[PDB]
This record gives structure tokens, C-alpha cells and sequence, in this order.
């Protein structure tokens, strides 16, 4: 099933083009994933220059089903089990005192390689806020993702509270409410209720003159 | 309390001496450890030429005291408990069908380092087998480490088996054996049977002439 195509090392590309307060930009992505270690490698370059929101913003938006989910986990695994016709997946991101993000992605493989295209579209920002002021600091916490099933959708659902550490030493929230649907009519895993425990490492190159973002992840699904 | 000595970021040294066949070498590393997040930072030299067994194989052995306990698992952290005076760790580490490293440790504070002062044996090895014919990729799986109580030598015991990927698409399977023991006299935390979870990236230096070796690790508790 779709769970076979992720045993081994799988090449992936993200393309990304987004509006936040009229600031048109482009990021494009590759990299690999290794679901059987929850291991994600990725260099994005800003390939219409320099990104006009902080790198830490972009990092939830820019591949779930490189997860890795425990064997007594894995009938709950609905992101391999849309594969390889892959989901839809949307996104409100509201920040806190601050604008939001609107997402929409598809997430599918073609041929040998899993690609991620997104639509963002960034909206009531504040000129001098966190964001557009680039005010967040280039790290990334650890966090839980919660899913639950809507079978409604023959999908699911996920929220969660993503941490950006301010440059002052306060904390941005960035609100996330999400939703999965398969593109193809197959049948597909859906869930009890579990989460995604995440841990991300956020770096440059330092041979890179353009703006980017080398970021390495590990997801593990748990709560089962 | 010896947990109280790992907030913040705490430097490490790392030193090895070590016999495989004959074949004498030593290790040195340097770096950093952050327990509240479970994470390590090193980079090793070999400090005599060509090591002449492959990397991958004495990750085990070259600081489980940096490992993050969650809040309700920190009376079962033993390793931190030891500290300032520290630990004996010693494992036996039989690769399958091929020879066998006996390691001995001390893992204890000197001023502000931790440090890991390691020797190691290695016999039965054959000439060109996947060890001492550097067979093995350079790469690393995640693994879970368990651990039970000793209460006879009033430390841990800890069973696992490391998965090394091999060049012709095999694993080399190396069973892990280990003690602890505290260096101290003073009271210790026995745990209940858990395990930590392990998740370990390696990479190069690319200006570095020397034969090394850089690690990032995440180690999180887990299994109550
Ligand atoms: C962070 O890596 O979490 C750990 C262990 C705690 C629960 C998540 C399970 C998991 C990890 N590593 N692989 N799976
Ligand atoms: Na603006
Ligand atoms: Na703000
Ligand atoms: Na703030
Ligand atoms: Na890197
Ligand atoms: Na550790
Ligand atoms: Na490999």
C-alpha cells in the first residue's frame, strides 16, 4: 500500500508561491525524507530574492507523511495511506496580535519523488509587528500536532500551537488549524485521535548567497 | 542534585583509546550538550592517521546523561543522579557474525566538561568483513535503548540492537550489552523499565584534512 513507498530514502521537492500584504514571493525546495528514522533533510531558496517574512513562519507550511509511526501506530498513518495519489492540505496560521497565512497544498508523488505545491496567501499583517519587522529569531521549538479524524471528509484534522521565539525574549503564536483530504477516491487509514511530536533544526550555507533555509526535522507519531 | 548541573548548555570532551585486531588508534571530541532538549553536539578526530574501523561503530560508544527526561520521568533519570562524581559504563557489543568490542568508560564532570574517557578492545574480527573492510555507509538509525534497574550493583543495565546500513544493501546488526555503576557513595535513582529514544545525523567537515567525524543527536526518555 501507500506505507510501501516509504521505505527506503524518497527525493522531494517544494514549491511554494505566496502574497503576504501584497509581497509577492516564491521558495523552491529539495531535499530527501526517510520515514522509517522520521528524518527530513531540506535546503529552500527565496528564488524571487529576499523573503519578506521571517524563514520561521514559512516552516509548518513547507510533508506529514514522512512521519515516523510506531508498528502498533501504523493503521492510524493516514498520510502514507493517501499515497501515491497523495492529499489536499489547508491551513489557517493565525498569528497572535498579528496578520494570518491561508494555505492550500498538494502533496502527491510524481514518479520517484514526493512534491509539495503550495498557495499562501498573507493578509492584516502590521508593518511593524514580528513578522514584517523580521523580528523572529532563526530557531524552531519542538511541538505536538493533534489529529483527529473527520470521516465526513473521508480525512482528517489537526491543530496545534506553534512557538517563534522573539528576538525580545517573548514568544509569537502562530495558531494552526488544518485539514487532510485525499485527491484520489481510494480507500484510506483514518485515525483514532494521536499527535505528531516534532523536532527541528534550522541552519545556513554558509557558501549560499542567496536567502535560504537548510532545515533538518524528525516527526514521530505517539499517544496510542 | 546532579540534574541540577545540566540547565543551559553544559561543553563536552570526549576521549578514546582504542585496539581493534592490533590495529591501535584514539579519538578525541569536542562539543556541547543541551539536556533540556535532549540534544548533543560533537565533532571527533582520529588522532592517529586512518581510523581503521568505520565511524558508524563507535557512535554507542563515544554522555546518556544529556539525554531529556519529560517532567513525569525525572525520578528515573540514574545517569544524571551520578553526577558530579559520575559513572562506570561498560558494554560488550557483538557485531553479527563478525567480532566483538569490550568498552569501558567514565563519564563524570571535570570542572565545567563532561567528559567521556573511553578504552576499547576489539577482537575476532575478519580482515574483510563489513568492520575492518569498511563495508559500512556512513549514516546512522535511530534506535531505542533500554533500560532496567541493577539494583545489585546499584545502577542500570541496557539492551538494544544497532542497525549499521551496509554498502551491498544489508544490515550489519551489532547486540548491545551494557552497565552502569556510580563512581560515588551518594544516593542514586534506580528507574522502572523504560527506554530512550534515540535519533542521530552525521555529516563532515568540509575543510577538515583529518579523518572525523561531526554528530548531532536528539535522545528524549520515553516508555512510562
Ligand atoms: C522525539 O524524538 O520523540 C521521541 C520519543 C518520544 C515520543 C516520540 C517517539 C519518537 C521519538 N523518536 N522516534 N519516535
Ligand atoms: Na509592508
Ligand atoms: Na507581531
Ligand atoms: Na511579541
Ligand atoms: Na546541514
Ligand atoms: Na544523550
Ligand atoms: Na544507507
Amino acid at each position: 500500500k501507500g506505507e510501501e513507498l516509504f521505505t527506503g530514502v524518497v527525493p522531494i521537492l517544494v514549491e511554494l508561491d505566496g502574497d503576504v500584504n501584497g509581497h509577492k514571493f516564491s521558495v523552491r525546495g529539495e531535499g530527501e525524507g526517510d520515514a522509517t528514522n522520521g528524518k527530513l533533510t531540506l535546503k529552500f531558496i527565496c528564488t524571487t530574492g529576499k523573503l519578506p517574512v521571517p524563514w520561521p513562519t514559512l516552516v509548518t507550511t513547507l510533508v506529514q507523511c514522512f512521519s515516523r509511526y510506531p508498528d502498533h501506530m501504523k493503521r492510524h498513518d493516514f498520510f502514507k495511506s493517501a499515497m501515491p495519489e497523495g492529499y489536499v492540505q489547508e491551513r489557517t496560521i493565525s498569528f497572535k496580535d498579528d496578520g494570518t497565512y491561508k494555505t492550500r497544498a498538494e502533496v502527491k508523488f510524481e514518479g520517484d519523488t514526493l512534491v509539495n505545491r503550495i498557495e499562501l496567501k498573507g493578509i492584516d499583517f502590521k508593518e511593524d509587528g514580528n513578522i514584517l519587522g523580521h523580528k523572529l529569531e532563526y530557531n524552531f521549538n519542538s511541538h505536538n500536532v493533534y489529529i483527529t479524524a473527520d470521516k465526513q471528509k473521508n480525512g482528517i484534522k489537526a491543530n496545534f500551537k506553534i512557538r517563534h521565539n522573539v528576538e525580545d525574549g517573548s514568544v509569537q503564536l502562530a495558531d494552526h488549524y488544518q485539514q487532510n483530504t485525499p485527491i484520489g477516491d481510494g480507500p484510506v487509514l483514518l485515525p483514532d485521535n494521536h499527535y505528531l511530536s516534532t523536532k527541528s533544526v534550522l541552519s545556513k550555507d554558509p557558501n549560499e548567497k542567496r536567502d535560504h533555509m537548510v532545515l533538518l526535522e524528525f516527526v514521530t507519531a505517539a499517544g496510542i
